[PDB]
């Protein structure tokens, strides 16, 4: 698209709005920028020559615009933006600008849960294939920064807010991974369904009807599911396989992530990569080497047959339940639980903690509550570090050390990231 001569106004001075400033300056267009915050992050990164307005939206600037570029977020609901819309002024977001310029195929991923892991995995599948891939769309990697004539494939994580302002996306493969519960379910799902418009292949969740295109499945659709679908899980003879169009393609034991929802993330990623034309061989290889995003079933150490897993992002019971359901451990699971349980009901975890192959190490404010899940195999300490030093002498090849604590960290830690980083530091000391 040609923006020369246009009066361009950008709303938002986060990284996304900054990437929009860079985009227009590179094309000889000087935009104006505004942010309702008095001192947004990006303010001190702006070129001096870009006019800026902070502390409110400047309606005089908006109503005089030829093009408004709105950063995604609750800010899209601002009345000043509605008034501009009411007057017929064109409003787009950064992903719209990107799609107008992209010269390589786009894989587009949205959903309520798992969208970061699946996006990252598809990126790793492309990298294993030797493809010059651009991975982004998350808050920290604005899509416009990825635009490059040498890029061979883009893989984008998209939000509902981003999709609300995007009209030109024509993905080679697109998915809504799942829909669960800022606004009502109904606006939330409508935005997500836009991801399939003009998509060459739609990858749907066979177990979640809200991921199906508005008209339903059509000849563009491939599904992933737990028991059923084009891509699904096959349990037989005590083993579990990824199965694709009726053929076993990978024993899940060759992967480093486990847990059922990580297996379906793997299936969704493989379906996207297949549909984008990436080689099956390298996509499966990437599944065997992927070690996870920070704090999200992250393999922080594998040594002497023991795998140390940082799942500190599990701050509630549902997240730990998902780590445990379908978990694979050859030997003994050493499970670290504890922190501030927020007076939660921990009983859903009980069905997973039976057997001769589970030890619990419980710490933090509510550690005694967690140890009560099964006291005969549980130890209680004040701190995570004490629990780790207690278990380190006991681990043997085949074992897993899993920090999936089902609790908030805030009784002893600044946040779950600090908790996970401390786990990784101590794993390296005690397991190397």
């Amino acid at each position: 698209a040609d923006y020369q001569g246009k009066n361009v106004v950008i709303i938002g001075l986060g990284l996304t709005g900054l990437s929009c400033v860079d985009f227009f300056l590179a094309r000889g267009v000087t935009p104006r920028v505004m942010d309702t915050r008095m001192t947004p992050p990006g303010l001190d990164k702006l070129p001096e020559a870009v006019e800026r307005h902070t502390g409110s939206l400047n309606d005089e600037w908006l109503m005089a615009a030829d093009l408004i570029v709105a950063s995604p977020g609750i800010a899209l609901a601002h009345p000043s933006l509605s008034a501009a819309a009411d007057a017929g002024i064109e409003i787009v977001g950064d992903i719209e600008l990107f799609c107008r310029e992209a010269q390589a195929p786009i894989v587009a991923i949205t959903g309520s849960n798992g969208k970061s892991t699946v996006t990252t995995l598809v990126g790793e599948m492309a990298k294993a294939a030797g493809v010059n891939v651009g991975v982004g769309g998350n808050i920290g990697l604005p899509a416009l920064m990825l635009l490059d004539d040498e890029c061979e494939l883009y893989v984008l994580e998209l939000s509902s807010f981003q999709l609300e302002t995007t009209s030109s996306l024509q993905a080679v493969a697109a998915t809504i991974l799942n829909v669960t519960e800022p606004f009502g379910l109904q606006q939330y799902r409508a935005a997500k369904l836009r991801i399939y418009e003009n998509a060459k292949v739609c990858v749907v969740n066979a177990d979640d009807a809200l991921t199906m295109p508005i008209r339903g499945a059509d000849e563009r659709c491939v599904s992933f599911g737990v028991n059923m679908g084009d891509y699904h899980l096959n349990h037989q003879q005590g083993e579990t396989w990824l199965r694709v169009k009726g053929e076993k393609v990978l024993n899940v034991k060759e992967m480093k992530l486990s847990g059922q929802h990580n297996y379906t993330n793997a299936l969704a990623a493989l379906a996207l990569a297949d549909a984008a034309g990436l080689p099956r061989a390298s996509s499966l290889k990437a599944l065997t080497t992927f070690t996870g995003l920070p704090h999200r079933f992250e393999v922080v150490l594998e040594h002497n047959g023991v795998r140390w897993i940082n799942d500190s992002k599990a701050t509630n019971v549902g997240s730990t339940e998902a780590a445990l359901n379908g978990l694979h451990v050859d030997g003994t699971l050493h499970l670290l639980l504890g922190g501030d349980g927020k007076s939660a009901d921990f009983s859903p975890l009980a069905r997973y903690l039976n057997g001769d192959n589970v030890r619990l190490y419980c710490f933090g404010r509510d550690g005694a509550q967690l140890a009560a899940l099964r006291p005969e195999v549980a130890e209680q300490t004040e701190t995570m570090e004490q629990a780790m030093r207690l278990l380190a002498p006991r681990v043997q090849p085949g074992d897993m050390v899993l920090l999936s604590p089902a609790c908030a960290s805030l009784d002893q830690f600044k946040n779950f990231e600090q908790r996970g980083n401390e786990f990784a530091r101590l794993a390296k000391e005690l397991g190397g």
